């Protein structure tokens, strides 16, 4: 009796600026992620067409619940049959491209008011779902990035303590060789397996030094900087940012 | 004089890993792989647009 | 001609009662999911076994 | 007499997070491994 | 933001280089190299002299 209508297209760059700021913080921390503007639109459409999501919206809507037992379910099934979504470019098919994407969302009701309040309500409801999940994905990507770097650092530290311990053994042997060969002061070439050009005096000292090394990051700036990175990822967070996953061409009409 | 001692040392090497970082690290990786297990992660291999309806 | 925006399948079960139909369809799906979950986590464990066997 | 119906779609990223945490520990252990969301649907 | 990060990454390098250089000093002293040696250790360069 009264159909309310809306026409929606993928959202525009100007609507995405708070999002873009957030992606920028993450880009500095070596994490390169976006929410594609067309993918968020498609997700809105998919969600909109979910009958289970629609029933949930209806049941949860005080407005709808004004209009009485287990006919409740039946009234819901019946109401839910009057949300439609159509791609505007399915009808009149290929060979004639679409400048822009665009869908028609609609609800038909007993009254004019009813159809418009219920199309808006449902739209805003689905829109919030897209927003919530999209932030969730972003947060998840941050979680994984963090898990990864944190774990790789732990590994790299053990890998270098290993490399350093192997070097200490080699250095011990360099020391024996240099002593045997009578090189005490530096040489004024080298053995490829046990370097000795430094001389025994110098090697002894180099040896106490390497043996007194605890945190492998002390002499390794790439590790300090990886530690730093992980501190920053751990401290970074993604704020509840609000956006619309579409641009209205026609916002829900009053028939 | 030097070669004599280097030789003595090379003949006394018992573990090839003692002088080789890569081989220590591979032993590490294997220990870590043996340590690791996979949890019983639950997930759903689909997403309902419509969950089974009461006709 | 127009490929849809996302894959989707309609699954359905038919029975003498409305409630019986819902219950069997819902339980069969759950059961199938449990098989997909189980065999999937077992692939992952299998790959870990092979990685370990190899490296060692 | 009565027909119950469901509509299922391949899973979405948010449903994979637990799985993704696993693949991440293994990636570090030099084992690159995943479960394609669409393959898990198709197997279902 | 990248610049503020880069300054910190760089202070971290400097700090690592200062520790390295401290060890260079000690090794140069142990080896008796006070004046520049008008060969060099790949971990603790000592050729500049103590």
């Amino acid at each position: 009796k009264w159909t309310s209508a809306a026409v929606v297209t993928p959202p525009e760059p100007v609507q995405w600026q708070e999002l873009e700021k957030t992606f920028t913080k993450l880009r500095v921390l070596d994490l390169d992620i976006k929410i594609d503007r067309t993918e968020a639109f498609n997700l809105f459409i998919k969600k909109f067409q979910s009958v289970s999501l629609l029933e949930e919206y209806l049941r949860s809507s005080p407005y709808v619940m004004d209009q009485d037992e287990l006919d409740l379910h039946r009234a819901i099934v019946a109401l839910s049959e009057k949300m439609k979504a159509v791609d505007d470019n399915a009808s009149k098919k290929k060979d004639e491209p679409s400048l822009y994407t665009s869908w028609t969302l609609s609800f038909t009701a007993p009254t004019s008011e009813e159809a418009q309040t219920v199309l808006s309500g449902y739209i805003d409801y689905i829109s919030a779902l897209v927003v919530k999940e999209s932030i969730e994905n972003v947060r998840n990507k941050l979680e994984i990035k963090t898990q990864f770097e944190k774990e790789k650092l732990a590994q790299d530290r053990i890998k270098m303590k290993n490399q350093l311990d192997a070097n200490i053994q080699r250095l011990n042997y360099s020391l024996d060789i240099a002593n045997a060969a009578g090189i005490k002061k530096p040489v004024y070439k080298d053995d490829p397996d046990f370097s000795i050009s430094l001389g025994a005096d110098g090697i002894e000292r180099k040896l106490e030094i390497e043996k007194a090394v605890t945190d492998v990051a002390e002499l390794n700036g790439e590790l300090r900087n990886r530690q730093y990175l992980v501190e920053q990822l751990t401290k970074a967070n993604i704020n509840d940012v609000n956006f619309t996953p579409f641009k209205y061409q026609l916002s829900p009409s009053l028939p």
